[PDB]
């Protein structure tokens, strides 16, 4: 891992429109804090509903029939996103260290994961670009039927800020491979690395409007792109709750289409002929991995009771061992929360947690003077009917549950409404099989946690959200079917 | 076509529900009436939210992990399929009778097209039950990555009048090929045909709960399914208004999957190379069939300039012939539209046609004294401007408008909210292929019209719904996808 | 009572006719040794008829041209309900002229029929080709039309079963086809003519010769007009088939030959079950199964156990009359196979592996063989190395994974193979390790319609059944046409 | 386009096998041409069969489970893939001229064409390294069932002089894209360009034994490997004759699998609706490109009676102002044939015509004293029963035939041994449809000629060739299928 710049300059702090940067209609802007201090970094534009309308225009100026880019050759749009990601590997170091900057993240995880995963995100979508076909279908009676796989068309992407720079990426990558085109509304919390990605986007050769990025709040710019009477399709990834209300704008303007991303309350199943260490270790990893700022963080670790005891005690030796403190140090493990907002939603769960009879087994406290930084907690003994069981708390606290049968755990762990991942921890060849085909969730790791791969579909069962992203499947939501039926002469086989 | 019983007894017309019949929980009754005489046909049971509720208790309960239906091969499901559909076929004579009883539409028609296209279906997907296969998939890492293609669970279907056999087997088709269960609302102008068809699910050997049917009234049975917690997806056909407040329903409750087929206004556009005779024909039966009642009927037809005059005429002589009446007459081409409330809407639109300076050519007014005829309707000089020319009629009503150029009436044919159908009547391959690719429509018809197949996906871009139904694609709404992503010693190509 | 025999012609243009040259040659109860029947004996002539037939229903605008795809499915459907009603008779009928005991034929190789012709008749249309993004001003898209004139070639062993993997797939795509039956087994695909001419299957799309292989199956191989080939049987015939395709007119080619293959036993593997299905995967259809499980390889710390209730069953498998119920293992099909297999029980022994049960005949009236079981044999051992068609049984012993895999992989056969265990770990090793068409875990002789069967190496080329069955019977056309102006 | 060094220097000319290069094991070297002086270019080590041998064995050795080859992430293969084209990209202008030098044809073609197609080929299946999925099967019984998609294993693959560097990539790009391993027999004629491609290679990364590539001759090295015991698959380009030793020896040997992509005699058939002048232009580039020397040339020209005398005197027209001389000068059209057989074989044909009655209207005769360059060639009046009419050429000889209706000219396209490709011209939608269906051809192009695509396949109806290559298609003759039926506790759907 090469030496950061722990000052990363900022270049790119504007709305991004037909490849220009532009002030705000109000001309107002918005602070974005380094997490790990609680200064801030810069201003930048707070996009609202006028900036979103401008943005708007510009895609679908963009998307006319006989345009540039609708006239591109498939083969090109994979080319350019091919260009893209050698454009942002060259800018590693520094998009690495800007998204530690501005969320709080390791950045020697920054630079060997999250931009890891951007790149083979978008080298992988890359090659989708011409192979997606539509089909040529033996119907009925002389005539020839056919479909044409075309863009949906102006699609409205709004993203968290646990993995800026790759939820970016899941959403261009599919997005620009089908030929559509963006307007994309980052997290208030994490707008800066995306801002300058926007500019790798122009350098390039993204044709103008192709790509738009309006930075600014929720309910403000947010909602003005789900509710837009001229957006085809918008693709959502954050909360449970404002999933709800994408939909509902959806429906009450224009029936646009919906995916969406949600969060979840994973469970982390481990049987009691599980190889111990591996599974100790990979349930940490499960939970604590980005400061628990996961939305498939095993946040239910159920234990099979012969091994329960002393699952726990390891389980809390290795999480009084994470090294929590400064993002910029080789040896963080854990860097602050993202915000002050976060960082006491979380406080409040651990306080429900103790009160509730859970039994607090280390941390459950502040773990620095400055910044957002919260002890690696671990709770024993929760039980269903918990509060810091049945909630997503998106922060370093770890839940220990204990089962019986599989019969048990199976009805236990689908007892939710949530269902976005799963994991099964077991050397046994039929309950690997029969744990991974009853478990209702969108992903089933068995023997390990948080695999991703840009091949593989992700996404939620229930109210964790609807759709995919990554693999194939991740194009079918930027897809639009037209069937042409065509009578002919005489039909043959 | 065989004699049929102009006064086929009903056997069925109650709440299906575990293959049994019941009364509604508050006894509550409503009648069906034959459009051709304005008679009551039959009472029948008005279910409402709390059968709704047993009908989705039925249907979890049939979903169960590890019950007959969860459990029964892929194979067996096409089996039961196609029992059905040949139970259909043995009792074929009945149902298009009593069809076009409850219905309005021709006899011939109801057997030898309707009942047709519903065998058809059920058997085309019937093939597709073992068929359907999910993925493996090379990912990065010593990993095995796959796919299961799970059913997405209880599904709420929501269908329409104006094929209510048709319609039945356009949702049942996709829905049990995948394994899913059932629970359906038929529209209350129409339930008879499909409650007859739920005993012939029971005959067939579907298991209990895997289909149940709740006849009743919409903002109570069918918002009760819409808005109902433990329905994991709906499927809605009709109008655009109400397909508006199913998306909403969905966002405010529990973010079920949502597909929607709703109305259109889809043009059909005569080039000046076409030939005379059969474009006249083809632009006849694509907005008159089925009593002007298709979603996709033609009620744009817009004719290059240089044959506007011949091209009006015959059509206008065309519709002048058009054989209005008995629907059980072997000569009738046009019986009644489906009720007083259609009726009247039809002729309040043919009224706002007069005010607006459409040109009224031939009809206009009631065709009969008993029941609901409407003498076929034609209005030259139409323009877009025109509400005739802007809003859904649904009736025998037909707007003939003129253009020029190729790129003006691709403009004005996309110049719409909605984008279900299109079609284009032309000898020149050139002219074909750049129309079919212009035009912003779910289904492209070239040199012919409502040509529908099984094997070939249907549905509307735009405000005309999401999602297709029919083919290989009608399948993807009915499933939820599952990545199992397993550790392995080591990965090998 | 016996099942009569109402088809014993060459099958052409739906009718039956006598063979050019008059000639007949019988067909045997291999329980009895008795002659069943005259069978009319096609050659070359009579191929070439079958031939001209087939390419007549195969013209464009023809019936079979121009039906709906869909309608060959309900073709299809409506063939196999016609062998479900007739399913008792055909099932005895398998039974007189193979030999195998007419509970399985009736309640396995009639189920597998039914099941394969009702699962193709779900694809015949389905099967689409593709509309494709390609640079330029134009719109590109594939037809998948059929391959034409299909030369099918089968063996003796699953007489129905090998008719239907072969037609299944062939007709849903709206091919024509000319069969070759094997000599040994030719009266239950005769019958199915019959269905298929009742099931309404235009004159001309199936033709079935009866006759022998260097006659009429060698003149289908090397006719000028046959499109393509697709042969079932043994490796050395494969090949002839092969050199004929490309000395002729370069049909299309694939096979499904010889193996075999290993039945792999971890020491965590569940025993009572294993044995079972080790006994089932060797024993199975009398032995004669292309993927039978002739090595079985045991990990050395359960090797003696495995072995004494291998013996133990063996011992107590029921070998005689087919038509008996309480028969587990029938006749073999006929003399040459019977005497072939006797040779290798004889190597067996001399060479040095050890005769732990059978050996010898089992009846003095049919070609029974005893339920023969070795063990201890050796990778070199001819027993070992050769397929040996019969109901005799190898066992080896091993005591690695790594050592398991580099000696099951030591074979020119790749057809199948099976591991038991109940570990995670060593099931996914070892179903990717070994090179073989079909990977059974816990659990063997398991096929579906809906999954590929074919061999890796010499064990054959392409995959009959499932999705992939149809690929070697679809031609692929390419259209690129210029347009005005292309967009996405 | 940039000036080429005419005489470009050749750094590789031995055998390359290990990512090392080698002579031959008898020393032996064969000397290389240039066609357009008859003058020896350089000697080159001599494949024979003991270095096939050799090629195999590492080939063997690279493939072996547990290898960095096998064990290396399909979306690295992609990877490599992409890296191998920037090469190839940057070292273009001199690819382009050394093509040009030992195959003769012109060098802006060499650079334009050539080298532009093989770069597209080779970022094509870069993209399909890791998305040619294997799939999950809903298998009767209590049993979970999926395929896998391996490598068929250790691929002979043998090519032509017509298109050195493009039918190189043909070859390596799906077979590298699936995980395979080459020995390749590149033409005597032109090893040159492969072998420089052999150093690029290495220098991209790929595993030593991956690829190797023997010059040589045909019944010496290509049998070696036709033959060989150890190798899997052969993938052969060439005559039919050859093709027919090829599978003769697949079956003789090992019963490895086989493909073929062999020679033709493509009917380009005119209507009388079609555009004369894109006509004409494209007719006389269907015939004449590549000096004749194309697989699919278009050497049966149909053209319709009433606009057959026009079309012979444009045709004859453009034939006669045809350039011809050196190829790095920029207004040479035609370069030299690429030998002296190919050039007596010619000038053989030309004869055979001339005394089969055929019209000679130009050309027929040698156009340089020095090189191998053919006069631009037409004959008129072409009769379906004439040597020339029914054997592929090679050459710049153009058959010019009349005919009257559709259905004649179907009968007569069809009715050969050939059946690699085929056009239509015309305006007509119907009669493009009608010929597209009923064409017995691999590829049909309608109203344009010669256009490849890496997304489109590409091969031979009938003795044309078996298999096809480019697009995904491709990838199935270099796929082995693996079913793995694993015995599970419970199935559900
Ligand atoms: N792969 C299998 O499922 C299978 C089936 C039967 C036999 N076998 C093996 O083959 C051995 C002998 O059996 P067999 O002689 O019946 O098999 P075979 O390969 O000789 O016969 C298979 C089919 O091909 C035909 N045939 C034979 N010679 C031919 C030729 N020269 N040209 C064209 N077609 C020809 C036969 O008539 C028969 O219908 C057995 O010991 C067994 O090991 C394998
Ligand atoms: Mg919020
Ligand atoms: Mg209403
Ligand atoms: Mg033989
Ligand atoms: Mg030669
Ligand atoms: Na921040
Ligand atoms: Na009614
Ligand atoms: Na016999
Ligand atoms: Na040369």
């Amino acid at each position: 891992v090469p030496a950061p710049n722990q000052q990363p300059e900022v270049f790119c702090n504007q709305i991004f429109i037909n490849n220009e940067w532009h002030d705000a209609v109000s001309r107002k802007t918005f602070p974005t804090v380094n997490p790990s201090t609680g200064e801030v970094i810069c201003q930048v534009a707070e996009g609202d509903k006028e900036d979103v309308d401008k943005a708007v225009k510009a895609a679908r100026a963009a998307f006319q029939l006989g345009s540039p880019w609708r006239r591109m050759d498939a083969s090109h749009r994979g080319r350019l996103l091919n260009r893209l990601a050698d454009l942002i590997e060259r800018d590693r170091t520094y998009l690495a260290a800007l998204e530690t900057l501005d969320n709080g993240k390791p950045y020697v995880i920054s630079y060997l994961v999250d931009l890891d995963m951007v790149l083979k995100c978008l080298r992988y979508y890359a090659g989708w670009a011409d192979k997606y076909h539509g089909k040529t279908i033996p119907i009925d009676g002389d005539f020839f039927s056919y479909t044409r796989h075309e863009p949906v068309g102006v699609c409205g992407q709004i993203i968290p800020w646990n993995f800026p720079l790759l939820m970016q990426a899941w959403k261009l990558g599919p997005a620009l491979a089908t030929g559509n085109v963006v307007v994309m509304k980052v997290a208030e919390q994490t707008p800066l690395t995306a801002l300058y990605v926007a500019n790798l986007i122009k350098e390039a050769g993204f044709p103008p409007g192709v790509v738009n990025i309006v930075p600014g709040f929720g309910p403000t710019a947010g909602a003005a792109i789900a509710s837009h009477e001229d957006v085809d399709k918008v693709a959502f990834t954050g909360s449970t709750e404002i999933g709800r209300v994408i939909q509902v704008a959806a429906g009450s303007s224009n029936l646009k289409r919906v995916t969406l991303e949600l969060g979840g309350k994973s469970p982390n199943i481990i049987m009691s002929d599980a190889d111990m260490d591996w599974a100790v270790e990979q349930a940490h990893f499960a939970l604590f991995f980005n400061q628990g700022q996961c939305c498939c963080a095993g946040s239910r670790t159920f234990v099979q009771e012969d091994i329960y005891d002393e699952f726990v005690e390891r389980s809390v030796a290795r999480a009084k061992s994470r090294v929590v403190g400064n993002p910029f140090d080789s040896k963080t493990e854990q860097g602050p929360q993202v915000d002050e907002t976060q960082f006491k939603k979380i406080l409040g769960y651990i306080n429900t947690g103790k009160q509730e009879g859970a039994k607090l087994l280390c941390g459950g406290g502040i773990a620095a003077d400055r910044g957002y930084f919260i002890q690696p907690t671990v709770f024993g003994d929760v039980q269903d009917g918990m509060t810091i069981a049945k909630e997503e708390i998106f922060g370093p606290v770890m839940q220990i549950l204990k089962f019986k049968t599989i019969e048990e755990v199976v009805g236990r762990a689908n007892n939710s409404t949530y269902g976005l991942a799963a994991a099964v921890f077991t050397k046994d060849l039929d309950k690997a099989n029969y744990l991974s085909q009853a478990l209702q969730a969108g992903t089933v790791w068995v023997n390990c946690y948080d695999v991703f791969g840009a091949q593989s579909p992700f996404g939620g069962y229930k109210m964790s959200g609807s759709g995919r992203e990554l693999g194939e499947y991740g194009l079918q939501a930027y897809t639009e079917v037209k069937t042409v039926t065509v009578k002919v002469p005489q039909k043959n086989s």
